[PDB]
């Protein structure tokens, strides 16, 4: 709670608040999992599976501000605010998956395809720091 994003990282916080729930429902679509009318995981339908505002708002709301939280993990860990390039933000690609993958939502099926990035080992053991983290937050969850 400290820490204070930048203005801009926190364009990027919103921007990226919406790329989080895209790769939500993204994980969602490739777990092959299926929608229904009722919100029960035993008879296989959700949902949750399309967009955001088919999620509850609060739902939707909660998803946004754990991203919010984890990179302001990302932060507390200490990482130095780095942009590639003003193009990159105001144009990103959008990769097409088949149309077996594709969601139905006419959101892109993914960002862009995990060939071209290769993600560093510093980067690396940074997302391990935030699995312990994120598992500590859950387990005071639990404790509380
Ligand atoms: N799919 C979801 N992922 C994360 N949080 C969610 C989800 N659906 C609802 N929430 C929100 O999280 C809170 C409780 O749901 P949550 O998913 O955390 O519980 P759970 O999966 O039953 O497990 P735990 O209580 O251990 O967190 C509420 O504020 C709720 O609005």
């Amino acid at each position: 709670s400290q820490i204070v994003l930048p203005p801009h990282l926190e364009r990027i916080r919103e921007k990226l608040a919406e790329n989080i729930h895209e790769l939500w429902v993204m994980n969602k679509i490739e777990l092959g999992w299926q929608y229904g009318p009722v919100r029960d995981d035993n008879k296989r339908q959700h949902p949750c599976l399309v967009e955001f505002s088919k999620l509850p708002e609060q739902e939707r709301n909660y998803n946004l501000q754990m991203s919010l939280e984890t990179l302001k993990t990302l932060l507390a860990l200490g990482c130095h605010v780095g942009i590639s390039d003003e193009h990159a933000e105001d144009k990103v690609k959008k990769m097409k998956l088949p149309k077996n993958y594709q969601l139905t939502s006419g959101y892109k099926p993914a960002p862009m395809d995990l060939s071209f990035i290769k993600l560093t080992p510093s980067q690396e053991a940074m997302v391990d720091k935030l699995a312990e983290n994120a598992h500590n937050v859950w387990a005071r969850d639990r404790i509380r």
